[PDB]
DNA sequence: TATATATATATATATATATATATATATATATATATATATATATATATATATATATATATATATATATATATATATATATATATATAT
């Protein structure tokens, strides 16, 4: 365990010690083709989330911060299904994030689903 | 010891020719400048008057696009750390 003096205290180490330019680049210009890859694995995957998202959004008529608020929560789903895949567990995390959006942010329970009916194909509840 | 010839100089006497300068007298030509008088042309600037075009900036008014940052609100992805929980 570790008190908040110990947590500071080696992140001010580390921090410090990840500043020298031999380090930085030392580390970074390693796991730069590493990097490379993962990025360019998994971020398209949510290009295409934000892209179909937003079409959605523009025939619901929403606008400003509020397309926002459903592209979050459309990543979100698109995340979940990364880390766990589809089936159950899925449903399980659509149906508390629903709630968490709805309720947290006032968002429109209707359009949330229209957001899901195109990330998994359907509402959630029921896996199809 | 003298004389002669051939070259390298210096002088005594004047003259001539050829080059390198300086002056006395004016004029002419050709170049290098400076001025007196105006005008013209061509370039290098500065100003008086406005306008136009092209570039280098600053602002007044809003908007848009592209990059460099900071924040407000959440989410996502990628890297750099610290912790909470176990493996």
């Amino acid at each position: 365990s570790r008190s908040y003096s110990q947590r500071y205290a080696k992140w001010q180490a580390k921090f410090n010690a990840f500043s020298n330019p031999t380090v930085a680049s030392t580390i970074l210009s390693n796991v730069s083709p590493v990097a490379q890859q993962n990025f360019q694995t998994n971020v398209p995957k949510f290009t295409s989330v934000n892209e179909n998202v937003s079409a959605v959004l523009t025939q619901y008529g929403i606008t400003g911060p509020n397309r926002a608020i459903y592209q979050g929560f459309g990543l979100k789903v698109a995340r979940a299904l990364n880390r766990i895949g589809s089936g159950p567990a899925l449903v399980n995390m659509i149906n508390g994030l629903k709630g968490y959006y709805i309720s947290a942010f006032n968002a429109n329970p209707q359009v949330l689903d229209a957001v899901v009916n195109i990330i998994t194909g359907s509402p959630t509840g029921y896996v199809s």
